């Protein structure tokens, strides 16, 4: 694909990927690059940095305020009042001012902008966070946190109960709890009333309370999370903690009857002798249609249609893609069409894995389901490719250096035979070092380096009252934390479907 042919395709991650491939091979001229940002679907990350090596962006200063950016710290007392207040939006700018000018500006703004006054006078002290905390200036607190994560102080009951109302609270709490940073802030958040938090925030504050062995407070946070979470899977995670902490058999019963298939509902079913959930069986009689499963642009087009289809148009697409060749697209349509109530666990292109042992089959299928939903031309925002979502660098390492496949190109990752073969190859490497399918999943998504560093820690996946569940909540990268739980659920299901059942309690025992 030349740039001229790509420019005729609709904007998509597939088009972005192929533009990025031209940039990385130096095939986009300064002239070609002129109109190109209107041809880019998601102008973020590597494609933006490559394009900008060809054409810098000067942009962008609102023309109304351009004059404001002609002043510096040395000349800002010469600027009009609007210019002064625009430049004081930046804490680095405030930090750069001399203290006499901070005093002058704080007086200027005391009436109309006491927020600015508070920050100016804060930066005249040796600890601006202490000054902002004494004022109980909530917007000021978050500005200072965004400026520097190194500030740490005890916060009283009144102040900590005010923080949840700010949009920044959820990321603040998640970051400091998961990274085990800012211990005075962490300890302070034990005094947050569960009435003042909900959803993710409540849940994280439950995890926080567990780490300080405040189990009654933890229960109260998790109960609030369960009552407020929008997604049944998250509610189930919260109910599981309620159960682990207080052992009310009604909580375990509710969890065992969940409509969501996740590790918590599966565990609860096992503990209560409840039958394994019903898994749909898709067996289209029609063998093919016209659709090209190897065309990445055709997938981008049909995906967009499927995601914008009303209740009625989903039924039309379901029928058209109800074939063996388009089974992954069929299951994808059904999963949306049935409002995520039915469990679809397909095994496409099965001839490529049927000679592996069943435990290995299940792990491959579990990874593919979460990575791609088995869509052969799946492309991620980071341009991971195909059913097993290989990053180009690893794909080329395996395909060119290790396997020495003649005329190998990274786009071979769109072929199911190649995806499953490479997937098996990398999963062999990972499993030989890590053993547990949960740890393998963490390493598949996050890398073996991150996984090894986590497992080297004294506080992760060791013995303990709430282990290994607590450790699973504290995996320090959110994408990997979530991924491991999903892949582990899938693994249990596929082992069951292949007549190679394992108890999820055995998996959990082997994590410690
Ligand atoms: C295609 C894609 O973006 N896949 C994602 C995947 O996205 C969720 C599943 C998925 C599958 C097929 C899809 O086709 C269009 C969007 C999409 C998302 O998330 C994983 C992390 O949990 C990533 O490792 C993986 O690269």
């Amino acid at each position: 694909y030349s740039i001229e042919k790509l420019k005729k395709e609709e904007n998509s991650l597939a088009k972005d990927y192929y533009i990025y491939r031209l940039l990385e091979k130096n095939k986009i001229s300064k002239k070609d690059a002129q109109d190109l940002n209107s041809h880019i679907f998601r102008y973020i990350g590597k494609i933006k940095s490559e394009l900008e090596k060809i054409i810098p962006l000067k942009p962008y200063i609102n023309p109304k305020y351009a004059k404001c950016y002609t002043y510096t710290a040395n000349t800002i007392l010469d600027a009009n009042l609007t210019c002064q207040s625009v430049r004081l939006n930046s804490l680095v700018f405030i930090a750069s001012l001399n203290s006499k000018d901070r005093t002058t500006l704080a007086q200027t703004f005391k009436n109309q902008r006491p927020d600015l006054t508070n920050l100016l006078l804060a930066f005249n002290t040796s600890d601006p966070m202490s000054y902002i905390v004494q004022k109980e200036d909530i917007n000021g607190f978050f500005k200072l946190y965004n400026y520097s994560k190194k500030y740490d102080l005890d916060l009283n009951t009144s102040l900590v109960n005010k923080l949840p109302n700010h949009i920044g609270f959820k990321d603040f709490a998640q970051n400091i709890i998961i990274k085990k940073e800012n211990p005075k802030f962490r300890h302070s958040m034990l005094e947050i009333n569960p009435e003042n938090v909900s959803e993710d925030s409540a849940f994280y504050l439950g995890v926080n309370a567990l780490t300080y062995d405040k189990t009654e407070l933890a229960y109260d946070f998790f109960k609030k999370a369960a009552q407020s979470f929008k997604s049944q899977s998250n509610k189930d995670n919260a109910i599981f903690w309620m159960w682990l902490i207080k052992n009310n058999e009604e909580d375990l019963k509710t969890l065992s009857q969940s409509s969501s298939l996740n590790i918590y509902s599966l565990y609860a079913k096992e503990l209560t002798n409840t039958p394994f959930p019903k898994i749909e069986s898709l067996n289209p009689s029609k063998k093919k249609n016209n659709f090209n499963m190897q065309d990445p642009f055709a997938w981008q087009k049909i995906n967009k249609q499927i995601r914008d289809a009303n209740a009625s148009q989903l039924d039309v697409l379901a029928k058209e893609f109800d074939t063996q060749e388009t089974l992954p697209i069929y299951a994808y349509i059904l999963e949306r069409k049935n409002n995520f109530k039915k469990h679809y666990f397909i095994m496409p292109y099965y001839d490529n894995i049927k000679d592996y042992n069943k435990t290995r089959q299940a792990l491959i299928l579990a990874i593919a389901r979460q990575e791609s939903r088995f869509i052969p031309t799946a492309i991620s925002v980071s341009y991971a490719l195909g059913m097993m979502q290989f990053m180009p660098f690893l794909a080329n390492h395996i395909g060119e250096k290790e396997l020495k496949i003649p005329n190998f190109d990274q786009d071979f990752m769109f072929k199911p035979e190649i995806a499953y073969y490479f997937g098996n190859y990398h999963l062999n490497y990972l499993e030989s070092r890590l053993k547990s399918p949960l740890f393998v999943a963490y390493a598949y998504n996050g890398g073996i380096g991150f996984t090894n560093r986590m497992l080297a820690r004294n506080d992760m996946f060791k013995t303990g009252k709430f282990e290994p569940f607590l450790s699973m909540e504290l995996v320090p990268y959110q994408e990997s934390r979530i991924y491991g739980k999903k892949v582990l659920a899938n693994y249990i299901v596929y082992r069951h479907l292949l007549n190679d059942s394992i108890k999820i309690s055995d998996i959990f025992e082997n994590l410690i």
